[PDB]
């Protein structure tokens, strides 16, 4: 009968549209390129939804994490489009918060309840995404450490790799 004032759940394929509109701002504007794209959205909201987590408030998404499964030590350019099953790892492939709810600890507050979401569940025993330099001091209020330089090459940016044992 009405629009929670906030929720948090999991993505479904038909949040892949929302999803890459705050993409194209967080991202596109900025760089020119983004993590992920419609297809590559549905992709992973089709094989592995509840490793994704959004916040939805008064019926709009305003906070999102897209995941999927790996099973190697460090990230490659292969990892960027698949999920593997038999993996132990949440590889955050992308995570953004709307232009207009920036500032106000939500990506914190996503981010730590994802973190306690997929650590829930039997296979995922540790956490990897990659990010700007900017970002690693953040992530690591999270328990992620700098793992290097990501070899993941994307246009002219480079990210360092980053990994929270779960
Ligand atoms: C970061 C996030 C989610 C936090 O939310 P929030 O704004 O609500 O923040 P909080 O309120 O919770 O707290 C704020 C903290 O966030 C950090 N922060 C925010 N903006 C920052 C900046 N410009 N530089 C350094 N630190 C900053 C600060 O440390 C800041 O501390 P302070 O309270 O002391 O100020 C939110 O700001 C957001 O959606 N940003 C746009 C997209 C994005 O970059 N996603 C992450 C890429 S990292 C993960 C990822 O998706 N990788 C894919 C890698 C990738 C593939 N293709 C790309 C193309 C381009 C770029 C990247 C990629």
């Amino acid at each position: 009968h009405t629009l929670p004032a906030n929720e948090f759940r999991c993505l479904t394929p038909e949040d892949a549209a929302g999803v890459f509109e705050i993409e194209r701002e967080a991202f596109i504007s900025v760089s020119g390129n983004c993590p992920l794209n419609l297809d590559e959205v549905q992709h992973f909201l089709t094989l592995c939804p509840e490793l994704s987590l959004g916040w939805f408030v008064e019926g709009r998404l305003v906070a999102f994490i897209i995941g999927s499964l790996w099973d190697e030590e460090r990230l490659t350019q292969e990892s960027l489009a698949l999920h593997r099953p038999r993996g132990h790892s949440a590889h955050l492939h992308a995570l953004a918060v709307h232009r207009s709810f920036r500032q106000q600890g939500k990506g914190s507050v996503l981010l730590w309840r994802y973190l306690h979401h997929v650590g829930a569940q039997p296979a995922v025993r540790r956490a990897v995404l990659m990010c700007e330099d900017a970002l690693v001091p953040f992530y690591q209020r999270f328990g992620f450490h700098p793992a290097g330089p990501c070899a993941i090459v994307v246009g002219s940016l480079t990210f360092t790799e980053m990994h929270c044992s779960l």
